[PDB]
Formats: structure tokens, C-alpha cells, sequence
């Protein structure tokens, strides 16, 4: 069958029952999905833009932006202007953030460990750099 | 940073791009993404019930129901009673709906074949492979 060997179908149908599992933690932990990828997503960076943010989050922009108003209102994100450009603001996770999530960030690491385990260290490192790859090749 | 190298935001960002991509074609032919999705996934296909049909589409079964409903009334598909089991229902594509799918999936075809030429048939096969077994391995 198409499907059953059709890469995007295969890439959606792995990425959504892993991350499924570590939601469950995460709601268990008091973090929504989306507050669970910024926080993730932002702790140990520098600075970046909403664009970047949404695209890494996988979270459209519109909801990126209203998710940081309430975010930076419990003070655990903070927008900040670019040093140059007025068209282009910057965020970055706050030690609060960073303080919320630092033990959710090792459940998840221990989620993946497990996740990865019965495909060994060769064939998960093959994975991890081909889906980066993808990525840089892909992303506007 | 942690969500530089961590597999489910790899997972979820490849899967979004890609799938962002090909998702301008369907929808220059007339489709949308779930009705794209349902199509594709039942192509040469024996009838599977709506929730094997859900976590294919990687769509929540009362959305899958509702656009059944609507695909249904179409002709692109048909709903049958299980052969034994009175509480599962089956989902079967018709013949209409192949015809009006199957340019469109040999468009699919294509656009794979473009995503993974760089890696080579090696590395393309290694991926389809993993992400298959991460799938069988944690499907409910
Ligand atoms: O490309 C998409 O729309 C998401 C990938 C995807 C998930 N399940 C699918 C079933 C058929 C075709 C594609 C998909
Ligand atoms: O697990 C998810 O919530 C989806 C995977 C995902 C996408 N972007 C992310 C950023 C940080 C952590 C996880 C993710």
C-alpha cells in the first residue's frame, strides 16, 4: 500500500506517538504542549526570533505571539527588541523558565533514552543526523 | 541546546516541513489535507476500521467521523459494518475517489523521490526503516 511506506505519512504517524507519550508527563507536570516546546525550546539559547521560535515549536506565528503574551505575563519568557532591526523581536526563557522546566527537560531525556534504546547508538545517531539534515534543507 | 539534537522536535520539525511542501500541490488539486490524507491512506487498501484509519492520518477519530461523514455523501468513500464485530465500523476508499486521487499521489511519489535523492537510496532506506519500527513499536 502508498501509505504504508510514504516518508511524510511515516514521519507524521512516529513524531506524533512519541510525542503523545512524553505529553502525558508533561501535562502531568502542570506544562500544556505548547508552553513544554518554548520553554524547551528556548532553554540554554540565546535570544531569537518569533519566526525562529514558531518554526522550531512548529507552532504558527499568531498562536506563537499570543502564547508569549501570557508566557511573559507569569514571567517565565521575555521579549526583547533586535539590537537592529525594529521589524524583528527576540525571546528569550527567563530563569523562572528555565528553573520550571529544568527536570521536565530530564524526564524527556530519559524518555528519548528509551525510545532509542533497542535501535542502538549507530542507528540512532544515523536517525538524529538525517532528520537534521532534512531540516537545514528544508526550513525558509 | 537541548532541542538542537532532542528526536521528537527533530521528528515533528522534518515532518512539518515536508509535509508543508507537498500540501501546496494537493491543494492546488482541489484537496485538502485531511481529505488528502484519508484518500492516500486507503489506496489500495482492503477496508480497516476508523480507528486504524485515525492513527494513519494521525487525525482524532471525531474529526476522522465528521469528514467521513462529508466524504461519504462525496462517493470517495464508503463506511461498512464489520464482518463479525458489531461496535467497529470499516472505511474503504471507492472507485471515484482512487480516480480522483491517484495523480495526485504519483505527484506524491515524486516529491519523495526529490526529498530523497541528497541522502541516497542507502540512507533513504535506513530512515523508512526506522521510522517504521518506531511506529510498530508504539502504536496502540
Ligand atoms: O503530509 C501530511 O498531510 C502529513 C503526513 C501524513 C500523515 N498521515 C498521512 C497519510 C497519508 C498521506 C500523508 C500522511
Ligand atoms: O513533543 C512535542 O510537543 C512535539 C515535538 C516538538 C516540536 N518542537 C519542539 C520543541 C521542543 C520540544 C519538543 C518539540
Amino acid at each position: 500500500r502508498f501509505v504504508d511506506d510514504y516518508l511524510p505519512a511515516l514521519l507524521a504517524q512516529a513524531s506524533q506517538l512519541i510525542s503523545s507519550e512524553f505529553h502525558e508527563v508533561a501535562r502531568q507536570h502542570g506544562f500544556s504542549v505548547s508552553e513544554w516546546r518554548v520553554m524547551a525550546s528556548l532553554a540554554g539559547s540565546e535570544p531569537i526570533s518569533i519566526g525562529q521560535l514558531a518554526q522550531v515549536t512548529v507552532t504558527k506565528q499568531p498562536t506563537v505571539t499570543r502564547l508569549l503574551d501570557r508566557m511573559e505575563a507569569r514571567g517565565q519568557v521575555e521579549r526583547l527588541p533586535h539590537e537592529s532591526d525594529r521589524r524583528i523581536t527576540l525571546v528569550r526563557i527567563t530563569r523562572k523558565g528555565l528553573k520550571a522546566v529544568e527536570h521536565l527537560m530530564e524526564l524527556a531525556r530519559e524518555h528519548e533514552r528509551r525510545v532509542l534504546e533497542p535501535f542502538g547508538l549507530r542507528r540512532a545517531e544515523e536517525l538524529k543526523q538525517t532528520l537534521r539534515q532534512m531540516i537545514d534543507l528544508h526550513v525558509h
